[PDB]
């Protein structure tokens, strides 16, 4: 199974992710994670993406399209695999388009601006792997710590008011219009389109995500 989840900064589309990493089996390729850990990691791509990140903006297509087909060359993508925040631009879904890589669902998470910036306020994240917690809506066991190494939990750089502004600028810019273009591709059944209420909580959001995929 292939599917991308579109949606805005804070959505809720890693934690999402996870549930169908999870249940289906495929790996969730969020460029995001990627970029930080090329951060994390000090390759070259973290040195070119670091400051590119921080102010808000998005990094290069090129860069991206190349981080992408590389990771889904590996073996844990043979059999499918979940991209989050990936597409984020009309070039780069005319990139994989013209890759041959078609998707068997598109899934919108449609959030108002006005939920995006108080959630994320709340955003936790076990820095290392990734992995999001919310102080409120979907809090870890033990406050402050990870669920799975008890590592103290961190907020992530970009995520203060002024920079989570700029993303949502961004995103109504040059990732909104995906919308339409996946909707293109679904009318030519070319992959399955649906979209979800995002406001609601975490688990009637992975319940409505299960009725979709089965
Ligand atoms: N259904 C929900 N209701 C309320 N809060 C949620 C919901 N889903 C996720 N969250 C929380 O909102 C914040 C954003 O979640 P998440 O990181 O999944 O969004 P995202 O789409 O990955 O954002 P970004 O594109 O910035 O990574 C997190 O702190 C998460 O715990
Ligand atoms: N597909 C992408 N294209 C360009 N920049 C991206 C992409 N995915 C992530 N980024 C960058 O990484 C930042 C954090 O991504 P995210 O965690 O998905 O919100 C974005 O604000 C961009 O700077
Ligand atoms: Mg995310």
């Amino acid at each position: 199974m292939r599917i991308i989840l579109l949606g805005a900064p804070g959505a809720g589309k890693g934690t999402q992710a996870q549930f169908i990493m999870e249940k289906y089996g495929i790996p969730q390729i969020s460029t995001g994670d990627m970029l930080r850990a090329a951060v994390k990691s000090g390759s070259e791509l973290g040195k070119q993406a670091k400051d590119i990140m921080d102010a808000g903006k998005l990094v290069t297509d090129e860069l991206v399209i190349a981080l992408v087909k590389e990771r889904i060359a590996q073996e844990d993508c043979r059999n499918g695999f979940l991209l989050d925040g990936f597409p984020r631009t009309i070039p780069q879904a005319d990139a994989m388009k013209e890759a041959g890589i078609n998707v068997d669902y598109v899934l919108e998470f449609d959030v108002p601006d006005e939920l995006i910036v108080d959630r994320i306020v709340g955003r936790r994240v076990h820095a290392p792997s990734g992995r999001v917690y919310h102080v409120k809506f979907n809090p870890p066991k033990v406050e402050g710590k990870d669920d799975v190494t008890g590592e103290e939990l961190t907020t992530r750089k970009d995520d203060q008011e002024e920079t989570v502004r700029k993303r949502l600028v961004e995103y109504h810019q040059m990732t909104a219009p995906l919308i339409g273009y996946y909707s293109k591709e679904a009318e030519a059944g070319n992959t399955k389109y649906a979209k979800v209420d995002g406001t609601k909580p975490v688990a009637e959001v992975r319940a409505d995500l299960e009725k979709i995929l089965g």
